[PDB]
Formats: C-alpha cells, sequence, structure tokens
C-alpha cells in the first residue's frame, strides 16, 4: 500500500522481509513489475567509523558482482546523510530458516549448497576479505542457489556454534571461513552443528578450544563428505584444509 523512490525509480512496497534495529528490508515492485529486496539503512545515530564499514561494505558489494553469482546482486542504490536505500535481488529463504523448516535433506541438495558456499566464499576471500562470521544466516536460497548475503565488513543472534577456536583464543585468516563452513556442513549432514548438544555458553567455548574434548563424526554413506568434515574442523588452523583445497576435494568433484 506504500511506495518508495530509488534513483528516480519508482518502486511499490509488498511487505517487510527483515528488521534491523537502524534497518529494514522490504520485499518491492519496480514499474515493469518486477521484484525486488530494498533494504534501508537510517543513518541518523551512525558515526563515523560505522559509516565507513557502511561504505566499505557496498563498494565491496558493487565489485565483487561481477566476479560470482553466488554472491547477491547489487541492483542500483542511493545514498544520503540521512539513509542508505540498496536495490537488491530477492531470495525466497535464508539457509538458517530452511534448514530448521525441512526434516532429512537431499545428498544432492547439500553438496549443490556447498559447491555455492565454496563458490561464494573462495570469491570474497580473492579480494582479501575473510568474513569471520559465516552462519546459515549469512545464506539465500534463489532459485534453488545459496547466494552470499553479506561481507562481515559492515556493523552488526550473535550464536558462537560456528565460531572457530582462534576467533576463541584471540576474543583469524581465510581458514576461520572454512571452520564456519564446515560446521554448516555438518548441520547439513548430522541435523546439529558440532557443539550444539553443550547448552552453557561458556562449557561450549572451552569444548572448542579444548583439543581433547573429540568432535564425533558418525559413519555415513558418503565416506567423502565424513572426510571434508574431520578436515575443517580440524582446530589447528594450520592443520585445517583451505578454501582451494575444498574445492578440488572428491566431495564436490566426484559424480
Ligand atoms: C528471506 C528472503 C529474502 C531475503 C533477502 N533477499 N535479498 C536480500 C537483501 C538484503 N537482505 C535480505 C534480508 C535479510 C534479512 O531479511 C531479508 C535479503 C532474506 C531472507
Amino acid at each position: 500500500f506504500q511506495s518508495m523512490s530509488v534513483k528516480g525509480r519508482i518502486y511499490s512496497i509488498l511487505k517487510q522481509i527483515g528488521s534491523g534495529g537502524s534497518s529494514k528490508v522490504f520485499q518491492v515492485l519496480n514499474e515493469k513489475k518486477q521484484i525486488y529486496a530494498i533494504k534501508y539503512v537510517n543513518l541518523e545515530e551512525a558515526d563515523n567509523q560505522t559509516l565507513d564499514s557502511y561504505r566499505n561494505e557496498i563498494a565491496y558489494l558493487n565489485k565483487l558482482q561481477q566476479h560470482s553469482d553466488k554472491i547477491i546482486r547489487l541492483y542500483d542504490y542511493e545514498i544520503t546523510d540521512q539513509y542508505i536505500y540498496m536495490v537488491m535481488e530477492c531470495g525466497n529463504i535464508d539457509l538458517n530458516s530452511w534448514l530448521k523448516k525441512k526434516k532429512s535433506i537431499d545428498p544432492w541438495e547439500r553438496k549443490s549448497y556447498w559447491k555455492n558456499m565454496l563458490e561464494a566464499v573462495h570469491t570474497i576471500h580473492q579480494h582479501g576479505i575473510v568474513h569471520s562470521d559465516l552462519k546459515p544466516a549469512n545464506f539465500l536460497i534463489v532459485d534453488g542457489m545459496l547466494k552470499l548475503i553479506d561481507f562481515g565488513i559492515a556493523n552488526q543472534v550473535g550464536t558462537v556454534n560456528y565460531m572457530p577456536p582462534e576467533a576463541i583464543k584471540d576474543m583469524i585468516s581465510p581458514k576461520s571461513d572454512v571452520w564456519s563452513l564446515g560446521c554448516i556442513l555438518y548441520y547439513m549432514t548430522y541435523g546439529k552443528t558440532p557443539f550444539q548438544q553443550i547448552i552453557n555458553q561458556i562449557s561450549k567455548l572451552h569444548a572448542i578450544i579444548d583439543p581433547n574434548h573429540e568432535i564425533e563424526f558418525p559413519d555415513i554413506p558418503e565416506k567423502d563428505l565424513q572426510d571434508v568434515l574431520k578436515c575443517c574442523l580440524k582446530r589447528d588452523p594450520k592443520q585445517r584444509i583451505s578454501i582451494p583445497e575444498l574445492l578440488a576435494h572428491p566431495y564436490v568433484q566426484i559424480q
């Protein structure tokens, strides 16, 4: 019932997809009736540090568009001293909500999603970006294909489930993203994150950094998938598999 203007183009508001303390995301329709997601950011209470973080991510988002299609499209944007309007690709659902709604996962769908995650994270790394906060919520399903929604640059629940040992110790290299990605795959495999069973946050963090605390990897018909999980989950970042190595792995390459 409402409408908005971005770069002299008019958009009809359908609904609010998401909300933030200073931001909101809306599902909208353009003049040709194409559907988009518009992210609205309010800059009234934003300090200079916050503004540079927002500007930096937008610049990386705009630049990386060309490099991979596994990164959400940023069609256009309007930025003033008061607000930011970003016209972007509209997804179907985030990977967190999708995994929560679904009981079992297809092996083919899982592999397909893993490849997409690897391609999106590889792309940011090539540009010197390490997300450091990967979670299923950072991924969006668009046309049966996963897309990275953010780069971790802009100022931002803060779950510790996908947090690597080196991030807990430091209170961080591309290998940090490998651990988080592994946790996601682990969830996609076993239906829970490696330390989901540990309810107390302090007891949980200790386990993640505990060498003795053994991560269980129950036997599954996909041995390649079992190996990826063990390779991603090595506590020592130096013993952990890299993204380029994950791309040449049998799990993503063999039929
Ligand atoms: C479900 C459906 C669509 C989107 C979405 N598609 N494109 C988006 C661009 C920026 N932000 C979101 C978002 C984040 C939380 O709520 C919406 C986007 C996200 C989740």
